[PDB]
């Protein structure tokens, strides 16, 4: 140890890192314009990258996901997207760039044991730019991006960065009044999106395709209803969030925020197979109707609540969709039947008197490796302290809530199940940190500095199995 | 005291509890950001990204913080930037054509929640300067130096207007970049007066530049080999900083290339002494007054470039590192506050591992009782950079610790207990905050810092604190 003259020992922070293991945390920084990998075994930032260095004129570094690497310390690859345009104006920061870049870039970056290397922009390769959740396929042979301004999600080939398939979603509201457009129901169309360009390419880079000028914020479903969200076709919006993956392969689920549904897709045969109904009180599913070989519809009598967070248990047994704002809860499906998602039926709802209000919103989660516990974020607007709720995933009950500080975002877990590692991001202008909480008795062990506005974080997985509790099955 | 797991798990909050209630602030160089960090909780308190404010080459560079009675409620600070071809000088494969010109001097106020960009004092005064930033010992102003333009100036805190500016020019004996300094020359020290309405300078951005980028450590060899582009490289002296004597009255401008520091009378606006850097030269060179606005000093040969420069917190010693051809710490007796002409060379700190070149000792900080100094040791990749502990009574190296790549600045908590510095991955690799306890001079470890920091401070509370902050040394 290190002793004073008094024989009292100094605290070495290295002692704190010793216990965490050999794990590499990565996180983008939103308005900071940077992305950073951290060695949780030493406290060092291993390498960071500033997209402005590459001529990016709106480097709002947004979602990300890391491919497994046998040894992350020697190398790993990862995907990180950006947003642009009026997403720049939506936080508490008096930005002065009135005409910023359009974003929707999808960067491929490789850490090489020393530095980050920006490989290319896959949105340029494919011509498809998408700016919300990034996930890796369970096979680690590609990745997926959702976007809630264009309402397009797509799975991409890891090697080529070419779109394997893309789905576009559209809203036909029963009542063409923004106030009632979702409440009073409507019909959502699912359309196969095909390349319109030479070389198998799309012509949907940057803001091409945008229905609204920014991604809705938490509870922003109120704001688009209230006419506060500008764009060409807000009545047509469904706010696609993510395409998450069944860890057993075959199925991918696209979350649609405004109509409160998730669409299960056959990855191989590239068709939709089921629509899951979010709000408590609705059946397990809504009816999928084929119109033609490229087009399907689903009618929703009414939208009781918006939904947001979506994903699978590591064993593929359960599927989860969070209702948010008008109901705050966790809706749970039995997805044990890997053969037929039309059989998936609701089996539980995690609820709490504490979720009475319009907040908190439960918009990120991570499961323990053994699928018995979930850690779920609790977000509020300033100044309410944000935190984590620990969920019993066997009985479907809230074990515990802890307060942390402002603007809680994502949660990752060391692959041995021992430590949850999360990010708080200051609403882009105030306090921000990495938080560490041990999963045995669920005690917060403290904070590490992180001067970034993280809307995502991952721990680099070693294996296909690690990926089941990484940015692949949940967001 | 304990939860359910008893003492099973290490809480990082213990680590911070011993550090006390101090706020670390640092700029991020290529990160384009600047950040304040609470050493008592491990939170970043606030961060600011200059690209948000239309900055197109946001190389956030040096900074200094004004004292505040409670830095957790509010504090003010000054951070400048670099631009043009300073963008192209590190390992990053940048793809920016027509980068911003930089040399902005941002005023930023932390208001207990957020950072607020107040203005660019370079736009206010018309004078942009891209190297060291310091606070006056009275905290009523600040100063900035520049080694591309060879200008330094002290500014009023309220108005952001120049109180005085100095321009420095080299007349080399031999008109050959190879010999322009080895073979000596005359350096001119000239009052710099404004040209524009309202007493404004016409020197923003890259206006005034002799060379296209600030000299890297050991980079005086690059300018000699004429691998530094620019209009007037033979005229370069590479001013580094303007530091302050904590007792007041005097400020000292460090000149890298001709190996000297110039002492200036602040209030009367005259240079009063030239301190000669290399071991082997006299205590001073002779100051010659040509008219009320112009002085010259002759330097037969330049034995070595110098860099770090500063005062002990009581003002008793003044130091200038030799840092190219010699590698040592040159020390002067500056106890005579009345007259800088009397200041005499009193010691040279030497070490067997200091040959050249590297390590480059370009930052330092003292303990509050002036008994010890902490000195960076910089090397290019892949040599381990680290810290040197200096005995400031006997003038010898106590200890050297290895840390990691690319060591930059060092600050100290104001009770004397913890040195906090930054390492910066040459802007593309590993970076961190380092904490070292001063009692036995041992490294407590590192904290994450995804930034390229070329500066960092602990926000001072009082004028006394400022003596060991970014005021007396760099
Ligand atoms: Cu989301
Ligand atoms: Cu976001
Ligand atoms: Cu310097
Ligand atoms: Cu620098």
């Amino acid at each position: 140890q290190i002793f004073g003259r008094s024989g009292s020992k100094y605290v070495k922070v290295q002692d704190f890192y010793d216990q965490l293991g050999k794990y590499v945390l990565v996180a983008p920084g939103k308005f900071s314009g940077t992305v950073a990998a951290t060695d949780l075994s030493t406290g060092w930032t291993m390498a960071w990258l500033a997209a402005w260095n590459y001529g990016d004129t709106c480097p709002i570094m947004h979602h990300m996901a890391a491919f497994p690497s046998p040894d992350p310390y020697k190398e790993f690859e990862f995907v990180v997207n950006t947003q642009g345009g009026k997403n720049l104006f939506i936080y508490g920061v008096p930005v002065t760039v009135e005409d910023p870049g359009e974003g929707m870039k999808i960067y491929r970056i490789k850490y090489d044991g020393t530095r980050m290397n920006l490989q290319r922009d896959a949105a340029e390769v494919s011509g498809l730019g998408l700016g919300v959740h990034v996930t890796i396929t369970p096979e680690a042979d590609g990745y997926a991006v959702g976007d809630g301004q264009k309402d397009i999600c797509a799975e991409f080939d890891r090697e080529t960065d070419m779109v394997r398939y893309a789905w576009a979603f559209d809203w036909d509201p029963n009542v063409k009044d923004l106030k009632r457009a979702w409440l009073d129901g409507g019909t959502m169309t699912i359309k196969r999106l095909k390349p319109t360009l030479p070389g198998g390419r799309y012509d949907l880079q940057g803001s091409k395709g945008n229905k609204i000028d920014w991604e809705l914020v938490p509870g922003g479903e109120l704001a688009i209803e209230d006419g506060k969200v500008s764009g060409d076709r807000p009545l047509h919006s469904v706010a696609n969030d993510a395409l998450v993956f069944d860890p057993r392969g075959k199925w991918a689920v696209a979350s649609m925020r405004l109509p409160g549904v998730c669409v299960v897709f056959d990855r191989e045969n590239q068709v939709p197979v089921a629509v899951l109904a979010g709000p408590k009180g609705t059946p397990s599913q809504f009816q999928l109707v084929k119109v033609d070989d490229d087009t399907w519809t689903v009618d929703i009598p009414e939208v009781i609540s918006a939904g947001h967070q979506a994903g699978f248990s590591p064993d593929g047994q359960s599927f989860l969709f969070m209702n948010s704002l008008r109901q705050n809860n966790i809706m749970v499906w039995d997805s044990s039947n890997h053969d037929d998602p039309t059989t998936w039926e609701k089996k539980a709802v995690v609820e709490s008197p504490d979720w009475r209000g319009a907040y908190p919103n439960t918009f990120h989660m991570v499961f323990t490796p053994d699928a018995k516990k979930i850690y779920v974020t609790m977000w509020w607007p300033s100044p309410t302290p944000n935190g984590i709720a620990v969920i019993d995933a066997v009985n479907w009950e809230v074990l515990k809530e802890v307060d942390l500080g402002p603007d809680m975002h994502t949660l990752a877990i060391t692959y041995d199940g021992k430590f949850v590692v999360g990010t708080l991001s200051g609403y882009q202008n105030t306090a921000s940190a990495i938080v560490v909480m041990e999963t045995e008795t669920d005690e917060v062990l403290g904070f590490l500095p992180s001067p970034m506005g993280h809307h995502d974080n991952v721990i680099v997985p070693r294996t296909l199995e690690d990926l089941r509790i990484s940015r692949s099955t949940t967001t």
